[PDB]
């Protein structure tokens, strides 16, 4: 299960979204390096301009690439559900604004880890921070708290994402998350821990499509050796 992740692994991310009727698609490729907890990905909006700001899609656009330290390896649900993978479901509530609901299947197809997502955003204020494009092009650092969901043979997670707003203020996105194994084989259910996540966003200066270049670093912690 973890063996699938010892080297560099090609990644494919595919998102279809509908926000307040804006229909759009994102495709991203790149590679993950679970050993160092590192992703590098380029994302393209294939339907034209992205109708929401890129930072809001970041948590939706593969936590199996988290680097778990040796002494925590028994708490890695993500890798253990591999290669048949897992389903990852989120409700994301933007403070004083709309909601994303997301459903993704994360699994291997051949040598490639694939994150396939449908996204539905409703109730967004036009001229709010999201449909208004008022979020800075960057991303902050967070703790993702994970807990075992024994009855669904999976895990749950809560966290608040803080999005920098161009006027200096911060927009909250309350994330609720459930992951559930695809396939009836055995998986690892973790003691309570967290993932520490850090992300850098940039642009390709030769890319003319609307896009995001993403670097991510994640390590699991919160369980004392």
């Amino acid at each position: 299960g973890e063996e699938l992740f010892t080297g560099v692994v090609p990644i494919l991310v595919e998102l279809d979204g509908d926000v307040n009727g804006h229909k759009f698609s994102v495709r991203g490729e790149g590679e993950g390096d679970a050993t160092n907890g590192k992703l590098t990905l380029k994302f393209i909006c294939t339907t034209g301009k992205l109708p929401v700001p890129w930072p809001t899609l970041v948590t939706t656009l593969v936590q199996c690439f988290s680097r778990y330290p040796d002494h925590m390896k028994r708490h890695d649900f993500f890798k253990s559900a591999m290669p048949e993978g897992y389903v990852q479901e989120r409700t994301i509530s933007f403070k004083d604004d709309g909601t994303y609901k997301t459903r993704a299947e994360v699994k291997f197809e051949g040598d490639t880890l694939v994150n396939r997502i449908e996204l539905k955003g409703i109730d967004f204020k036009e001229f709010g921070n999201i449909l208004g494009h008022k979020l800075e092009y960057n991303f902050n650092s967070h703790f993702v708290y994970i807990t075992a969901d024994k009855q669904k043979n999976g895990i749950k997670a809560n966290f608040k994402i803080r999005h920098n707003v161009e006027d200096g203020s911060v927009q909250l996105a309350d994330h609720y998350q459930q992951n559930t194994p695809i396939g009836d084989g055995p998986v690892l259910l973790p003691d309570n821990h967290y993932l520490s996540t850090q992300s850098v966003l940039s642009k390709d200066p030769n890319e003319k499509r609307d896009h995001m270049v993403l670097l991510e670093f994640v390590t699991a912690a919160g369980i004392t050796h």
